[PDB]
């Protein structure tokens, strides 16, 4: 029956599927929309405590295929899903988009054939990904599956005969399995003839039908489930470069299940829910020993999060939905919309408080989001409380996240100065090899931190279409035997490749007590992508091919030191003079002189400078992408030149705030100028 | 003087630079063209022994910048190069292109300021890469450098004063370095005022000029060399997706030097010549100990070749040039030319001899290029002697290379069945951790072998623009703790991403005794890229979500076994029956039935089938890329449909040889059909 007497209807009773979901440690799939409403609601409470919300601020519409396989909206009792894949079209008004924003949600129904992927679920999953891609809408995937669906032609077990050699004795084996003329018959009546492929062969009595291939009448048993998974693997590969994609592992993901998680890139893993290719039982059978205890060893957060496969971990489903909603607040409503501006209590016009000290360790996060101190709060470069760090459990040499600058969304990459104690666990499978601690020195790229940088750059660019700033501060890549053997060169090159691809404005800024040297300057120079990149150096930063020590150890050897004394025992001191002699070359003053940076800057005035610089550029970019929808394009150069020709003569092309201000005051006026350019965009 | 009396002029004497190159273990840069002629000459000798060659079969033209910085051809004494970068435009008649083919050659002149990269060399290197990109011509780079150029303002050493605290005592230190009114003067006469940035400050006597920033009058000292390197890093990043790019490490490559090697991807390393980021000396200074003996430990072939950073190793320069020339024989003359067909003694029309045996180990290479045996030679699938394996020292679980099928160029990927004994050396830097042997089981993707597969797919597609065949035979990816911790998921996804990008025809073919299971089928299914991929399975191959054992261990548990006995102690035997029951599901007959493969095939007849299938498709593709240069394109579907509508009614669209034959007989006729389609490609 049902729990005798509760205040309201017993949900798990009305729809038993709900209880089955819960028993497996996951939210019932039809219950997730309520999770997004709750999260979307909290989102508002944290933005403007007062604002009174209404249920019509959030709308969830289930999507199902019609007579024609086309997606349409329906409202129905939860649990009517005929397949094991479910989808929702969600329209919600949020702080960044008060008038509303949409996105789709697809999820494995863990209660349908165990969340397995059959041909039907796969084509549905694919049909939804396209629905979203066509609309430029984000695709949120909720993974709670058991991998590809596995079958066997059950209607052949009961009726199938062997072909024993000894005619009546196991041991000697058999020569084939077959069907009598009786078997074939049932397969006739129950119209399942095509279940097998056989050859007629009367022998030692009467006609025997040798089975040459078992096919099965029931679909979803083998290779057809493999066609479907590859279909969505590629679908997901394509979507990632097309719309914002994100996956939340909610109970477990297996097979294409784990692959769908990675292919969509951005991932949030709920503690305790595994992402695996093969489970322990199976692996143990192979290995022959009881080497793996649970699946959490093969793919728990300790692996996938320390991995970088899982961008974030979540204590429970709702927390995972909260991360998604919060991540989405930095992303455009649909492909190619301007990035979602959201100004908050923290206004742009202010100095930056926290400042690093040449000698004294700090947390780069403090420079980004600010720091709380006994004597008040010290704001960092970005808006108070806007820093949303991601991939925080892997390659901690680099910190990456989204943040706001005067309300402007942008990807942020900073350098971790504190050494990292990466503790690499031991693998059971190997009788004996134990823990291993890898010391990762700060301000140095390693194979994993270089990979993370490339990854961050790509994730910022592909669905988020966000601008980016890199507080460049690396001494270079590690040249040790291990790091090279481990391909540090491949991962470094990934960075360059990613900067070439970047479609939004980029700011590279060497911070107050930081530096950029040979190995590291190369992979982040403005010329790698003149179209979008710009570089700025702090007045107190340093930059040169070699650090002073390396440089002195080559162009100020003792011989030259001595002749120096000669012109005016005393090594310790002079050795220092040489050091400082070099250091005088690595100043922003020289960078400015040599034309390698756009401007040298003062940290405490950076927030003011960058806010307007970025605002001005976002405005110019938008204009370029209008002359582009002309009919006879030309170089980015010809477009920016002609757009700047439209500026009033008195406007200083060099004043970011003026330019941004005049542009926002003439959006329509500028739009007219274009219209009457069209009739000149035919010939 | 010179070696007193030799038969002919002493080369190393006429141009001392030559001797300096040789002393450093490398070929003098102006001598490389002769290496390409020698190699190009050998190439002919191995193709058609008789053919009489003439010096005009090969032409080398040095390229230098003119008054306008534009590249032009010149003929001049070797050693006149004013910069440390040199380039050649090479036109050579080869077996695949008897009428001639071109390509450029750029090289660091190891004898010019030690092969350092100054702003001039960098802009020259970049100007040449573009020259090539614009022409769709291959770019061969010869790396023999010392990294970014390092300087110091030497004209400030002699004349610079300190500011001692004790007025006359090292220890107490100084407060700044400065120049007298005398210093400033010399800087005036020798017109090098801008060499420094100072502030006037009379003190305790008379005007002192505090140096706030040393700039230098001589260019090429610091950050400006960093701008240049990043410029070419990006230039090389772009070129790789645009033209065939290849690099030969000839003496050593440092800094952008190592990065240029990777960025261009394809690389051949001469034994003994290091590719490094930082040298040992420097690293030891940091670490404080004498941990690294030579540079070969940081980047010799044992690291870069076992790495996959170096595709091939070469015993000496000429051998490296031979590999380049041989690699280039599979690549088109310029971007978008049809792949270079080269038929040889081994005609297509023949059966394939070598065949694997279900139980008995073999070398997959034998299936590819054939095998030599006591009782004659047994041809494999591809042309005898056409298999050019690459990346052969890294991730040996996969074998990759170029080969010919009846003279047709194509990338080939096979699966190594024999277990691999990957011996991971110990790193010195770490007081104690020794060798480690990683056992890599066959027919299983691992992080490194999956990476190699993706890499191969990308390298085949980007400059080589080659078709490809994958003798798919993997049991799946490794699900162990280590392999997952090591991101096997990221590298697997790289494969999918690479198949999505493929622009030429693809053939996925499960070989005679091979298989494709769940973890592995997913990442290589035809739907990942319906436009170019096709899948075929051998009549003796197997495929299913799980191997029989895993499948029995789920849908044929004892309960069901027993009831089976019941319908007809005896476990060993029945257990087998269950196994075979499953195995009957994994047949090509079912794949064909379920519509997941294009055709099941017989190995010995494969060469005949694939040759024509590929030939037919190359012909159809070329036609699609003509309707494309229409004016109002549509789906690939609409184009192939209309092209097939042009075929004569009696032509069987399913007969590859007929179709290929009719198409080659009507190239011009088909070309007319298009012309008079143009007037219908306006409205």
């Amino acid at each position: 029956l049902r729990p005798i007497a509760t205040p309201y209807p017993v949900k798990e009773w009305l729809q038993p599927k709900r209880y089955k979901a819960h028993l497996m440690g996951t939210t019932y799939v039809y219950d997730f929309p309520e999770l997004f409403r709750q999260a979307s609601s909290s989102q508002w409470k944290n933005f403007s405590a007062d604002v009174k919300l209404t249920d019509d601020f959030f709308i969830s519409n289930e999507l199902i295929e019609d007579e024609n396989g086309e997606l349409t909206e329906v409202e129905r009792e939860p649990g009517a899903n005929a397949i094991g894949m479910v989808a929702f079209k969600i329209t919600v008004k949020t702080p960044e988009y008060p008038r509303g924003r949409q996105f789709v949600v697809v999820a494995n129904d863990i209660t349908f054939k165990i969340g397995s992927f059959g041909p039907q679920e796969d084509e549905f999953f694919n049909k939804v990904t396209e629905y979203a891609r066509k609309r430029g809408i984000p695709r949120i995937y909720l993974a709670a599956n058991s991998g590809a669906r596995i079958g066997m032609a059950e209607e052949i077990v009961p009726l199938f005969q062997v072909a024993w050699n000894d005619a009546a004795n196991p041991d000697k084996g058999f020569q084939y399995l077959y069907l009598t003329s009786e078997g074939m018959e049932t397969l006739k009546k129950f119209d399942k003839e095509n279940s097998v492929l056989t050859e007629r062969t009367v022998i030692n009595g009467e006609e025997r039908f040798v089975i040459k291939t078992i096919i099965g009448s029931e679909d979803g048993l083998g290779v057809e489930c493999l066609r479907g998974s590859g279909l969505i693997a590629g679908a997901t590969s394509r979507a990632y470069h097309d719309i914002f994609t994100i996956t939340l592992v909610t109970c477990r993901s297996v097979g294409i299940g784990a692959y769908l998680v990675r292919l969509g890139q951005r991932a949030i893993q709920v503690e305790g829910q595994p992402i695996i290719l093969t489970g322990a039982p199976a692996i143990n059978k192979m290995l022959g020993r009881e080497v793996y205890t649970s699946n959490l060893q093969l793919g728990g957060t300790q692996i996938m999060y320390n991995n970088g496969v899982s961008h974030l971990t979540a204590v429970d489903d709702l927390a995972g939905v909260e991360k998604i909603v919060e991540w989405m607040s930095y992303v455009p409503a649909k492909r190619n919309m301007p990035v979602p501006i959201l100004e908050t209590k923290d206004t742009w016009d202010r100095p930056v408080d926290f400042t690093p000290t040449n000698d004294e360790t700090y947390d780069v996060r403090w420079m980004i989001e600010g720091r709380e101190t006994e004597s008040g709060f010290e704001y960092g470069l970005f808006d108070k409380g806007s820093f949303f760090e991601t991939l925080s459990g892997w390659a901690k040499g680099v910190v990456v996240g989204r943040a706001r600058l005067g309300g402007i969304p942008l990807g942020v990459i900073g350098v971790e100065t504190r050494t990292v104690e990466n503790l690499i666990p031991a693998d059971p499978a190997n009788p004996n090899s134990a823990e291993t601690l890898i010391q990762e020195p700060g301000q140095v790229w390693h194979p994993n931190s270089a990979f993370k940088t490339a990854q961050a750059i790509n994730d910022f660019n592909n669905g988020e279409q966000l601008p980016m700033m890199i507080l460049a501060n690396w001494r270079g890549f590690s040249g040790g035997q291990r790091d090279m053997f481990n391909e540090v060169l491949k991962y470094g090159s990934f960075i360059v490749d990613a900067l070439v691809d970047y479609k939004q404005p980029i700011i590279i800024y060497i911070p107050p007590t930081g530096e950029l040297r040979g190995g590291s300057w190369v992979v982040v120079d403005p010329t790698i992508n003149a179209d979008q990149m710009e570089m700025y150096a702090d007045v107190n930063a340093r930059a040169g091919v070699l650090e002073p020590q390396g440089m002195v150890g080559i162009k100020f050897r003792r011989e030259k030191l001595l002749d120096t004394m000669n012109r005016l025992e005393l090594l310790p001191i002079y050795g220092q003079i040489s050091l400082q002699f070099a250091d005088l070359h690595d100043r922003s003053s020289r960078m400015v002189a040599k034309g390698v940076i756009s401007k040298e800057l003062e940290w405490t005035e950076a927030r003011r400078f960058f806010f307007w610089r970025l605002r001005r550029r976002l405005n110019e970019e938008y204009l370029i992408k209008r002359l582009s929808h002309q009919v006879g394009e030309a170089s980015r150069l010809e477009k920016i030149a002609r757009i700047r020709s439209w500026y009033p003569a008195s406007v200083d092309h060099e004043d970011d705030r003026q330019v941004a201000t005049w542009i926002e005051e003439n959006y329509k006026t500028l739009d007219d100028k274009l219209k009457g350019l069209k009739l000149e965009s035919f010939a």
